């Protein structure tokens, strides 16, 4: 039986990419760039185009398919639970969703799991629980609480993310904007520990390498030093792992490299494997706990389909022991790159990134980055950059390893053919 | 059949009771619902079975996020077969999924321009970010001057900028400083909205047809209408919320059809996936969600396709089933034989009302205890959750059999009957 949208699609009599591209233009609101490929179908670290062509996805994304696309563990759990229960809402009970919850508290070494959708909404929901323990144990005055984030962070699209944000076109005429926020640059602890001066400070929220801004990895010790400053004005740590966690960055947590346990700790894209929504706060009882009946809420949250798929995409990052896959192919990317690219390629500003979390930063003044894109999509390797200027490399963790020695001089070769053109 | 991961590992934890499963909740989950009545384990149509095998209809539906019923196998099958192929590219690649879908959704309610995004709040979140952008560049209002008149007891999600724009207090206490640029008002009010609408520097009136959260608050008959007009008059966006009204629940498409209004902005949500996955939709004219070019706005998974899929299935059922009719039909003997089987014989109802199958009982809880109303619903067979503490909500599936809405009506009015019979 064709479904509805194989069937509707099919009577469009699309056939080229070009229909594709004009079908967007007309009916899809447009807020995203063009695209340079219509993909059908993905499996594992591979996706093929509407025409049957292969490549390897470089943004998996961005960092959301980290168990590859079309797990078939995952899509067997989906399955059987969309056949049993997809949504009670949290008004009634059902028999996944506190399981699930246990299954992550015991996970991350958390008390209380609070189950969202997006992870904007992780964010927001983080920062109104920081804010109401703010004024109900810290006893700050009503209305002062401070939230400190770094500039270039990224958190999603809400306005109150809009009203944190330093980039431009995040925020630009999309005000008034939510008070409440200090910005201080990233990596800079000097600049946290006077930040930190203000007892009207709920929280510090960052992300232990900086996703959207560029793949920036702070120096060694930063998230430790974070940590340290924080507690000593009893101002709580929100560590984004949304992008850097779940075995990406070689460990379970990003934040594993510092040592650091987050206050608390936010989760998405891959906890799903890409296959529906959901994120995930997670904090310790004294903090959860100000969020009483009635304060915080979502319709979709922790809805009983979800969680079974989350299960499974936790289950399968454990099993196929991927931060480890992640550690050696990732160290193993980077050395080739750097022997094979420094030097030899003098628009490469840097080449950086942990496990497989890898960012190739280029002069935009000496390059256009555009044609590094291109070269990569023509040698089969499906890439976005951030910032314009930053290249990344992100591909699924299961990614084999006769695909990654295949992808990375399929990379070499495409920086390498960029230069000879110049 | 062979146990499923998620069965086999609770099953591990040895949780059998309904009390093992609520202590579990109590333990590891974040304790921002009340404690629950049940422990649901399958649901069927209009139908839940708990964990007991003991069966009830289910009358909240997601709060109408369920009306094509539990597990409707065409939606299902749906979610199976795109989950297969593929689920997720990001807007930053193309897909063969999403430009059909939304040409899909734009054909259906009649706009120009359709944002996918995952949640209710989203969608609102969305249009307002629209909202404001749009009265910046096209109406040219002073920067940062922009303000949105919203409705007293209005909800549209639980982001800060929601809580921001609530009147209810346990959606905002303590969760501030709070965005500016919300003006508020009564419902059902139009000469409260004329007033607001002086200001030249609001960009949308945005609105509920029926207050959903706030209690199934039903306008005056074309109070919609009228808030069109004025808002044209003033060139004021008028973006309606049909994330819970919509999709057939009120007996038409939308809910705004009973005021022939068509919205500047349409926000969907909630039954758009059948309540299979979360997936919300903005929709507009060209000239005005033009105004979110590329980098402006974004989401991870909105316009996924595995929603997409979902979503187009959903609303075809929605069709096919004639789920309109249904609604309009069932929920109009529904009020008739509620009100005329209760009012009198129960002096504690203040009032019977709703449009299709999106109804309540408000009851006077200082004549009462709601919950004694709530508990006997669900000995009687029917699970009900209230708003409000005094707001009866009754918001079964769409799909609910004729049979299966007589024998729920007749439960339903046990109940209050019974309620009723041991306070005298
Ligand atoms: C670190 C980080 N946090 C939050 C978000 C927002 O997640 P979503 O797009 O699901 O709202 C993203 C998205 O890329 C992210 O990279
Ligand atoms: C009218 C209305 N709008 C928006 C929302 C928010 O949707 P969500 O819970 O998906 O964020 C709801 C939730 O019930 C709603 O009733």
């Amino acid at each position: 039986r064709k479904t509805n949208i194989e069937a509707y699609r099919d009577g469009l009599k699309l056939k080229t990419e070009e229909d594709f591209f004009a079908c967007d233009r007309q009916y899809v609101c447009q807020n995203y760039a063009p695209v340079p490929v219509v993909i059908s179908k993905g499996k594992g670290a591979r996706v093929w185009d509407i025409n049957g062509n292969e490549y390897y996805d470089f943004l998996a994304g961005v960092s959301s398919l980290s168990q590859g696309h079309c797990h078939p563990r995952v899509i067997a759990a989906l399955c059987r639970q969309a056949e049993r229960l997809t949504l009670t809402l949290r008004a009634f009970g059902n028999d996944v969703t506190g399981p699930a919850c246990r299954f992550m508290a015991e996970m991350f070494g958390y008390d209380r799991v609070l189950l969202m959708n997006t992870g904007a909404e992780a964010g927001e929901s983080a920062l109104k629980i920081a804010r109401k323990w703010a004024y109900e144990v810290k006893e700050i005055p009503p209305d002062s609480a401070k939230v400190i984030l770094c500039n270039n962070n990224y958190w999603g699209r809400t306005i109150t993310a809009c009203s944190s944000s330093t980039t431009f076109d995040c925020y630009n005429n999309f005000g008034p904007f939510t008070p409440g926020f200090e910005l201080i640059d990233y990596d800079d602890v000097g600049a946290l520990e006077e930040a930190l001066k203000d007892p009207n400070v709920a929280a510090f929220f960052v992300e232990p390498i900086q996703g959207e801004g560029g793949v920036n990895v702070p120096k060694p010790g930063y998230l430790k030093r974070a940590h340290e400053l924080c507690r000593s004005k009893n101002v709580l740590l929100i560590v984004d792992e949304i992008q850097t966690g779940l075995c990406r960055t070689g460990r379970l947590l990003a934040a594993d490299h510092d040592e650091v346990h987050p206050d608390i700790l936010l989760l998405g894209k891959s906890l799903s494997a890409g296959v529906v929504p959901i994120s995930a706060v997670m904090g310790r009882a004294d903090v959860m706990d100000v969020l009483k009946p009635g304060t915080h809420g979502s319709t979709f949250g922790g809805n009983p389909l979800a969680c079974a798929v989350a299960v499974e995409a936790l289950t399968v990052l454990k099993d196929e022991k991927l931060a480890d896959r992640a550690e050696r192919l990732g160290a193993q990317f980077r050395d080739c790159l750097r022997r094979e690219l420094y030097g030899k390629v003098p628009w490469i500003k840097e080449i950086r990134g942990r496990g497989l979390l890898n960012a190739v930063e280029v002069d935009s003044d000496a390059i256009d980055p555009n044609d590094v894109v291109m070269k990569l999509k023509e040698n089969g390797i499906l890439s976005k950059p951030t910032r314009g200027r930053v290249m990344r490399f992100i591909p699924p963790l299961v990614i084999t390893d006769e695909e990654h020695r295949d992808a990375t001089t399929r990379i070499i070769k495409s920086f390498l053919a960029v230069e000879e053109e110049r």
